[PDB]
């Protein structure tokens, strides 16, 4: 049938993750794709643009993208794990996807939060900064100095 005996290429998925992972890698996004009953590493990335493009109809893909906030007299950098499920999709391969959040998870522990995209609007950076600080956290004082 089906059992829960699903995994994950933590190999292939550590390369690029690896590479993500450093604030000087000029590939700054990154996708985990799925096969077989694992995920796998996808197409990577530096400029976000491109990423729009990729975000396609029913498939359900799933990013990481290196994301820098957090505010301190020093720099913060961040990871957030995307999940893109069109409207289209049915909520059967969206079970999937909800029982399988935990695999990608399990490669991309070295993460801030997670987010979850179904539209092209939805999907614009601009105001992802601010829904990002939002879920990051904030402050506004300047005193003691």
């Amino acid at each position: 049938g089906i059992r829960m005996a699903t995994k994950i290429d933590k190999e292939a998925c550590r390369a690029a993750y690896n590479l993500v992972r450093d604030d000087g890698s000029a590939v700054i996004w990154v996708t985990f794709k799925y096969d077989g009953s694992t995920i796998v590493p996808g197409e990577q990335g530096a400029e976000y643009q491109h990423f729009i493009q990729q975000c396609t109809d029913d498939v359900r893909l799933f990013a990481f993208v290196r994301f820098t906030t957090g505010d301190a007299m020093s720099k913060r950098s961040k990871f957030a794990l995307i999940t893109w499920i069109g409207e289209n999709v049915s909520g059967l391969q969206r079970a999937k996807t909800g029982t399988d959040k935990t695999l990608v998870k399990e490669v991309v522990q070295n993460f801030a939060k997670e987010f979850v995209i179904s539209d092209r609007k939805e999907l614009e950076e601009d105001f992802i900064k601010s829904e990002l600080k939002k879920a990051g956290g904030a402050n506004y004082d300047a005193q003691t100095e």
